[PDB]
C-alpha cells in the first residue's frame, strides 16, 4: 500500500507508544487502507520521552501534516468506570484511589458512548508536552478504549462469556465480556508465565467463568507459548490464539471512529 506522503493532509497517522517499542501507522481513508509504517525499537535505557524526542528527529514521515493524529498509551495505568457512575470532576480522585501517585503524570479520560463504559488513563506529562507541542489537535487513547470496543462486538458470536488477553511485556490487559457487556477491564504487572497465568486463573474465578463453556482469547507477545497454553489448559477447557496473533491494536484502532 505506497502512501504518498504529499497527500499527507488527507490521512490519519496513528502513534502507539509502549514501553515495548513504538508503532506507527498511516491511514487513507480517500481510498480505504492503511500502512504501518514504522515500527522503532525503544531504548530500555532511555526515558519514553527521550526515545520519542530521538524517533521524531530521525523520522521524515513524522513532521509532515496528516489530517488526524491518534495517539494511543499502551499502560496498565487506566481504570475503567461505567459511565453512569462517572463524573468528570471525580476522574482524577477515582485514578489516585487506583494507582500509586506521580508527579510527573497527567491524567486523561476516553468516554466509550456506545460500550457504556469510561477508561481513565495517564500519560507521562514531558511525553504530553511533546506531543501536544508537535500536533496541537492530536487525539488522546488509552490502548484499552480501541481495544474494549473491537473485543466487545467479537465477543457477540457464540453465547459464552469471553476473556480477551493481550499480553505485553511486563504485563497483561484483561477484559471481560458477555453478550458485548464489559465485565471487567484491568492490567496486571507480570513478566513471566507462572505469573500471567496466575492473573489469568485468578480473574476467571473472580467472575464465576464456566471452565467448559466460557472462552480464554490470547493475542501479543507470546513468549514461552508451549508451556503457558500446556498450563491454561489444565483449568480452561476452550482456549485460542487469536489472528491475528500480535498489533491488534491498530486493527482494533482502524475498526472504530
Amino acid at each position: 500500500g505506497m502512501i504518498d506522503f504529499t497527500k499527507s493532509k488527507q490521512y490519519t497517522l496513528s502513534i502507539r507508544l509502549s514501553t515495548d517499542g513504538f508503532s506507527f501507522s498511516i491511514y487513507n481513508p480517500i481510498n480505504d487502507n492503511s500502512q504501518s509504517l514504522f515500527e522503532k525499537e525503544v531504548d530500555t535505557s532511555l526515558s519514553l520521552t527521550a526515545n520519542l524526542k530521538n524517533v521524531f528527529h530521525e523520522s521524515d514521515f513524522l513532521s509532515y501534516s496528516y489530517k488526524r493524529v491518534n495517539i494511543m498509551i499502551a499502560s496498565k495505568r487506566f481504570t475503567m468506570i461505567p459511565l453512569e457512575l462517572f463524573e468528570e470532576e471525580q476522574a482524577e480522585l477515582l485514578f489516585y484511589h487506583n494507582h500509586q501517585k506521580r508527579e510527573n503524570e497527567i491524567v486523561m479520560y476516553n468516554i466509550l458512548k456506545k460500550n457504556n463504559v469510561v477508561i481513565i488513563f495517564g500519560i507521562d506529562k514531558s511525553t504530553y508536552t511533546f506531543l501536544n507541542e508537535q500536533y496541537p489537535e492530536a487525539r488522546f487513547y488509552s490502548q484499552s478504549t480501541p481495544l474494549i470496543e473491537y473485543f466487545s462486538i467479537k465477543s457477540r458470536l457464540g453465547n459464552s462469556k469471553k476473556m480477551y488477553a493481550s499480553v505485553r511485556k511486563d504485563a497483561i490487559d484483561i477484559y471481560c465480556f458477555e453478550r458485548g457487556q464489559l465485565l471487567l477491564a484491568n492490567s496486571f504487572e507480570c513478566m513471566q508465565t507462572e505469573d500471567r497465568i496466575y492473573y489469568l486463573l485468578y480473574v476467571w474465578k473472580q467472575l464465576e467463568f464456566n471452565q467448559e463453556r466460557d472462552e480464554l482469547h490470547l493475542t501479543g507477545t507470546l513468549s514461552d507459548k508451549e508451556t503457558l497454553m500446556n498450563e491454561l489448559k489444565k483449568f480452561i477447557l476452550q482456549v485460542f490464539i487469536m489472528n491475528p496473533a500480535n498489533n491488534i491494536d491498530m486493527q482494533a484502532l482502524l475498526t472504530c471512529e
